């Protein structure tokens, strides 16, 4: 690789694109784009599938953050390819870890890995845990997240640009959560039974800033979005 | 006898107790204080049970707008009392209506009754009730029923005042709920098993405004404190 690696970073998150533009400042020899689909007003946007020997040509790294989905066959043939998830692989690779991770009581965190044809799922670079509180939402969590994911990246980013690590695969497969099991978790039944620690898990899971993710539907019809606030004594 | 009455309001409550300045702009011969128990800026204090001679000497009626001190024996039998009640007697009677009726399905609402030794007991004068909808916590519906009462207060000022209405007791005891009541129902056991509609009676039972009603304890030891936001979606 030696001494000038071009990076592309490529992802659609807020945080990231804002950690991305500061090592974009560092490092010099970087471009950052979005998705087709990302919300990243002015951005620049780049179909992965569609630029495939463009990106191989012009790039030695490609370092995404977040990604949802699998890169190109020919992507992987031909460059470099890391990615930061905000899961603690390999558990609750895919959708919105802490989410997940505030239900059933598995380890959230940042993940650095080298891409492979599973989601979530190549051998890990770095790793660092975060500790979930009982009065966590996922937005709580999430905002702790992001400051370790800058933490995380900002330590090892020379490392990943030299490509002077050596990953690991882990253990054990662990498992993975889809966009339609967040979706899922979204409607509460009022009729579900549980103790209350489960439920307020579930409610306090699905609570994240002002989004209105958890609804119920009363004995009306009428749809009704929920959320919690929790605050410890001091 | 109209402005021949002579009324007394004791009142703790900030809202209840603008309502009864407004009823001073309606009829001059009125006073205005708050109990002992009362915080209310400003407002003179009463301390009914040492003063309780001089109140049944000097005036013909008196009324409670959410005075927290209980009114004695000796003032109740020595001179006519009426209390404005946030709660649909004879159900929930006692401590925070509202909060009980979200978890039981009771009705709440506003009863204007007169006073007996037993709390929120007696002759009913007039009495309105408050839908509960399935968004509305302890701070919405209190909301609505500070309105009613002041609807309710305004509608049979007149017939309270003359002493001219004939009311009647509710046909049953009803039930009543006391300070601790409410206490312990604040505490969340985070192993009850209910249903998630129970679940969320409950949370938004305990939710008002930004007091810091419901609690757990963490398997760490620690205090949490949790309220409930609902939003009905939008035709
Ligand atoms: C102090 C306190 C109040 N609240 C809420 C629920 C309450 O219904 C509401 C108003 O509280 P408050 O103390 O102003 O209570 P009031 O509305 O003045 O009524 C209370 O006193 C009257 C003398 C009695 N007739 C009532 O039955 C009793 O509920 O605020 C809370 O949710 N938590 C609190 O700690
Ligand atoms: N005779 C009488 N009947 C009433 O219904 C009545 C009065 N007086 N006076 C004004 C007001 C008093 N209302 C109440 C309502 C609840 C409690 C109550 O829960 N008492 C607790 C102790 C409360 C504490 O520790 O702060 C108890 O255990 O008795 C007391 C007074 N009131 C109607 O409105
Ligand atoms: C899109 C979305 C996100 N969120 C929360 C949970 C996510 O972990 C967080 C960040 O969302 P987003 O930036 O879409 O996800 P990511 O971390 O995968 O880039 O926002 C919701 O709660 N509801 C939603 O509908
Ligand atoms: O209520 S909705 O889910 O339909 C719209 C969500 C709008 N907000 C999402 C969260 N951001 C803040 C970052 O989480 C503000 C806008
Ligand atoms: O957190 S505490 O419960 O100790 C105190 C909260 C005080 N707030 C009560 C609600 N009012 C608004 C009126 O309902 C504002 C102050
Ligand atoms: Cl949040
Ligand atoms: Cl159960
Ligand atoms: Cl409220
Ligand atoms: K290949
Ligand atoms: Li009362
Ligand atoms: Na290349
Ligand atoms: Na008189
Ligand atoms: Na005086
Ligand atoms: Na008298």
């Amino acid at each position: 690789q030696g001494h000038m690696v071009t990076i592309l970073i490529l992802t659609d998150n807020v945080h990231a694109h804002a950690l991305a533009v500061d090592l974009q400042a560092r490092h010099g020899d970087m471009d950052v784009y979005q998705s087709p689909i990302g919300q990243l007003p002015g951005v620049p946007r780049c179909d992965v599938a569609e630029r495939v020997a463009e990106i191989v040509e012009r790039y030695d790294l490609v370092l995404s953050f977040h990604c949802k989905q699998r890169f190109p066959a020919a992507l992987i043939d031909g460059v470099r390819c890391v990615n930061v998830h905000p899961g603690f692989n390999p558990y609750n690779r895919g959708w919105f870890p802490q989410v997940f991770s505030i239900i059933d009581g598995q380890k959230v965190g940042v993940t650095i890995h080298e891409i492979d044809d599973q989601l979530d799922h190549g051998p890990i670079i770095a790793q660092r845990e975060c500790a979930i509180e009982s009065w966590d939402s996922s937005g709580s969590v999430y905002a702790r997240l992001m400051d370790i994911e800058r933490e995380l990246v900002l330590e090892h980013f020379d490392a990943i640009r030299d490509g002077s690590y050596t990953a690991k695969s882990p253990a054990t497969e662990g498992n993975l959560n889809l966009k339609k099991d967040f979706e899922q978790l979204r409607r509460l039944d009022l009729n579900e039974r549980g103790t209350f620690g489960h439920f307020l898990n579930r409610l306090r899971a699905l609570t994240h800033d002002d989004f209105r993710n958890a609804w119920f539907v009363d004995a009306s019809g009428r749809k009704v979005f929920v959320r919690v606030v929790l605050e410890p004594e001091k």
